[PDB]
């Protein structure tokens, strides 16, 4: 059966990650490189490193960073992040990113998905979905989730799995940080949609919410709060999962 992955989601502002959480056992928890190999170590299957800034001097930053991080870390990382087109993408897959997460330049360009995928992959391409309910319509919101594009999500599913995305990344904006549990409803919304692996963001407080996402249907759980602000244990929230039968994997924990 498919893998269900726990993934850490790093905020990385000038190609540090976003501190002010004390990792007493660690040198610098800023440094992408340490914290990155660290959340390797104790069984996070895969990172994402989201640019919060996505702006001023982002694109030469977030290149060192993968330059750095790709030759230390074991496991897979998505970039994402102000990703506006195919030759950013490119040079971020190329310095060692083995994804890159696209969200607004997706929308504004769909056949930027298939270029990504046919140059370097379907799996390289993570298509990023911010998602809200309107009105009882789950709808599409780019920008920071600043503009309802009116696109409703599940047109946009079968359309960005058509183009060929390897993974879509679906973010309940009004769940995430909140502490309160993943928006299953959404997810479950978008199980029969797709074939596409679904990382399911925002939202994870405790271990049971990571228990509701997958049995919504997610093949992964990406979760910022709860690893950032230290509040979840990655291998105790393993053994959980197991235990109700979600098939995480145990090896090196």
């Amino acid at each position: 059966m498919l893998a269900k992955r726990i993934i850490a989601c790093l905020d990385v502002k000038d190609g540090r990650v976003v501190k002010g959480s004390n990792a007493e056992n660690l040198r610098d928890s800023g440094d992408p490189v340490e914290l990155g190999k660290f959340y390797s170590e104790i069984g996070i299957d895969e990172l994402v490193f989201l640019d919060i800034t996505a702006s001023v001097e982002k694109r030469k930053t977030m290149l060192e960073l993968v330059e750095k991080v790709a030759e230390q870390i074991d496991i897979p990382f998505t970039v994402g992040g102000g990703i506006h087109d195919f030759e950013t993408a490119s040079e971020l897959i190329l310095r060692g990113a083995d994804k890159v997460s696209i969200n607004t330049a997706a929308v504004e360009n769909p056949s930027l998905i298939t270029q990504i995928a046919q140059t370097f992959g379907s799996q390289a391409v993570v298509v990023a979905i911010d998602a809200k309910r309107v009105d009882g319509e789950f709808m599409v919101f780019t920008y920071s989730g600043k503009k309802n594009t009116g696109i409703l999500l599940r047109d946009w599913v079968v359309e960005v799995e058509k183009r060929g995305a390897g993974e879509i990344l679906l973010t309940s904006i009004d769940r995430d940080g909140t502490k309160s549990g993943y928006d299953t409803e959404m997810i479950r919304f978008v199980r029969p949609l797709t074939t596409l692996p679904i990382i399911a963001s925002g939202g994870a407080g405790k271990m049971e919410h990571f228990l509701e996402a997958f049995l919504a249907g997610a093949d992964a759980a990406l979760a910022a709060s709860v690893f950032h602000f230290r509040e979840i244990d990655v291998r105790e929230l393993k053994e959980y999962l197991k235990k109700h039968g979600v098939n995480v994997r145990l090896e090196g924990l």
